[PDB]
């Protein structure tokens, strides 16, 4: 009855932990470029985990791992919200479900469900598709409900947690400029 929860960023982790109790977290995001930004986001997650004694596992981040992600999304390099993001989130959640099976967790989820930008129907579709493939149950919750999003905002402010202004990939950084 344990869940492995992919973590995109510390602000969305803060929103999520208002609602989840006995979870292992999995910080895996080869979509975040460049390395300096990956490390800044990772350190914010580490700060939250130390503050609240969370159990966080950190996934692979390497030139090889980034190349695998880029292959998955390359054919739609379109805007945010399109087939490119469907491929990106499926890549992240596939790796998470793989890890969940390896570590004995019967369920998996993602803090992307707490992000106000993301498309919840798209994420739930991806999660349920991956559930069918790996036999790890996808746990869906609107993590922003119950006032948790605003609750994540005030914890982020009090803790001094880095709050990014682009989704993470190079494409989203360019779309930020335009
Ligand atoms: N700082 C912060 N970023 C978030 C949060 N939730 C999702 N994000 C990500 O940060 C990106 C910031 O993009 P923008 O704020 O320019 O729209 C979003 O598109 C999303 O991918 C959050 O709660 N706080
Ligand atoms: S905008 Fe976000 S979800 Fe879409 S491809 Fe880039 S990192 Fe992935
Ligand atoms: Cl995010
Ligand atoms: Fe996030």
């Amino acid at each position: 009855g344990t869940v492995l929860i992919h973590v995109c960023c510390a602000p969305d982790l803060l929103t999520t932990i208002f609602h989840v109790r006995d979870a292992e977290f999995f910080f895996y995001n080869p979509n975040i470029q460049p390395l300096s930004e990956y490390e800044k986001r990772r350190e914010a997650v580490d700060k939250v985990a130390n503050h609240f004694s969370l159990n966080v596992r950190y996934g692979e981040y390497s030139t090889e791992e980034i190349r695998k992600w880029y292959t998955a999304v390359k054919d739609y390099k379109l805007g945010e919200g399109s087939k490119r993001c469907e491929r990106c989130i499926s890549f992240l959640l596939e790796r998470t479900a793989q890890e969940a099976r390896k570590r004995g967790h019967e369920s998996f989820s993602t803090t992307l469900l707490a992000s106000p930008r993301k498309n919840l129907p798209m994420i739930e579709n991806i999660g349920k598709t991956i559930e069918e493939k790996y036999g790890v149950k996808f746990f869906f919750k609107n993590f922003r409900k119950g006032g948790a999003y605003q609750e994540g905002v005030r914890l982020s402010k009090e803790l001094g947690i880095y709050r990014q202004n682009y989704c993470g990939c190079v494409f989203s950084l360019l779309e930020r400029r335009e």
